[PDB]
């Protein structure tokens, strides 16, 4: 029975990803993708062990909205990314490869001016027009204009009625599997109870994922208490920077945030790990400032997050190094002719998590880690997986107790065919710098 902590998921921003059916010049511009373009990727994404597509709102937008986020019409595609048709058609080609489709829904805002700013039944609306001034202050962070987007006032049950009903709508509409949320942090969560209770009932299994951008695991981990599923994972996202962004950098912080998701989420699976996305620098920034090789970087990375528990999220570009620096030059144009040396890496650590039930259900054990160089051990009921990654300069060992593994077993390795014969003293590691390794545990009885 395959449930969401199984899904690994592919994020793309439609407009800057490929154009098939507008400016390329103006980094504000729209850059011509399309839905058309996502899906005829569909096969390029399955094959790095993607399960799943999150796409940015594709309803339609003020003008200016190339990213989505400036909501116009709730009930429309907007024209630049193309018709309900083809994204009735996108659902089921990913439907018919057993991938998911999960679109980003905004309920806490409109786009600058919309038009029922002015429209005296919809006054009531609105919030005040009013600054966040106190991003520690609840009631100003839910009542105040997010840069300034007009803030809608879920608390009239006209607004609430409305914004819910339209989320039910595209659902029985095309048959969409989840819904990303944008702003959760900024709506109040007896609205989001509700909303969850109401749209998750139109479809079996229908996912939320929140997006409440703080780096505080608690803080996130309360709106699971009001019906959504799960949350991209920002207390992960500042260890990521502080750890595999950097060769020799301890992997410790990436492991304690994992210890205190366990404890603080009633669902610390359905958190998504990631390395950027559309708000970050990329990481191939990161790394190269840094002073690192891209390359190495990401294939390590992204080994820790298809070898860890959650759900990886990985933004479009990631598997060709895309450079990129602030909003919005961290969305540039997708290129699918660039060196394959991470995809065809991927191509085996993402379709390897699908494989191995341990890496997407089992728990989640630090063995040894000391200066980069870390081991864990995963175990799902019968299966045993031990994964080492060396995010140091050398070659680096490490001994495992008959305290740490059932005595004289064997370790086949995954990535590099690599086996490891357990003994009377335990079992031996040796892993060249800047690389991974999953095992498998083999029985002999
Ligand atoms: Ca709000």
């Amino acid at each position: 029975e395959r449930t969401w902590q199984d899904e690994a998921i592919y994020f793309i921003m439609v407009d800057r990803f490929n154009n098939m059916d507008v400016n390329v010049n103006d980094p504000k511009g729209y850059f011509g993708g399309d839905l058309k373009g996502v899906t005829a990727k569909l096969d390029y994404i399955k094959e790095m062990g993607f399960t799943a597509i999150w796409l940015t709102p594709i309803f339609k937008n003020m003008p200016g909205g190339y990213h989505g986020y400036w909501i116009e019409d709730f009930y429309q595609v907007d024209p630049h990314f193309g018709t309900l048709g083809d994204l009735k058609t996108l659902v089921k080609e990913a439907h018919k490869r057993d991938m998911k489709v999960i679109l980003d829904f905004v309920a806490n805002h409109v786009g600058y001016n919309h038009p029922w700013l002015h429209d005296p039944t919809k006054k009531d609306w609105f919030h005040p027009k009013k600054e966040i001034f106190d991003w520690n202050d609840q009631t100003q962070l839910e009542n105040g204009w997010v840069y300034g987007l007009p803030d809608l006032a879920q608390e009239n049950p006209e607004v609430k009625t409305y914004l819910i009903d339209a989320a039910k709508w595209w659902i029985k509409e095309t048959d969409i599997d989840g819904y990303r949320l944008d702003t959760v942090r900024h709506v109040p969560k007896s609205f989001w109870q509700e909303f969850a209770k109401e749209v998750k009932s139109v479809k079996k299994d229908f996912f939320l994922l929140g997006e409440v951008w703080s780096d505080d695991p608690r803080y996130i981990a309360d709106y699971g208490k009001y019906g959504i599923d799960g949350f991209v994972d920002y207390p992960l996202y500042g260890a990521v920077k502080q750890s595999l962004a950097r060769r020799d950098a301890s992997l410790r912080p990436l492991y304690d945030v994992w210890e205190y998701n366990k404890t603080f989420y009633d669902r610390p699976y359905l958190l998504g790990s990631f390395l950027d996305n559309h708000d970050t620098v990329r990481f191939t920034k990161l790394a190269i400032d840094n002073r690192n090789n891209p390359i190495s970087r990401i294939k390590l990375a992204m080994t820790y997050l298809f070898t860890a528990p959650g759900i990886p999220i990985m933004y479009y570009g990631t598997e060709i190094a895309m450079n990129g620096g602030q909003d919005p030059d961290n969305r540039r144009l997708m290129d699918f002719r660039a060196d394959p040396e991470i995809i065809d890496y991927l191509k085996k650590i993402g379709p390897l998590r699908q494989e191995l039930p341990s890496l997407r259900r089992g728990d989640f054990t630090l063995l040894y880690e000391k200066d980069g160089m870390a081991v864990l051990k995963r175990q799902y009921q019968d299966e045993t997986t031990v994964i080492a990654i060396n995010n140091t300069s050398e070659t680096q060992h490490v001994h495992l107790t008959n305290d740490q593994l059932p005595k004289n077993k064997e370790l086949r390795g995954f990535l590099l065919d690599d086996l490891v014969r357990g003994d009377e003293d335990g079992y031996d590691l040796v892993l060249d710098r800047e690389t991974a390794e999953v095992y498998k545990l083999r029985e002999k009885t």
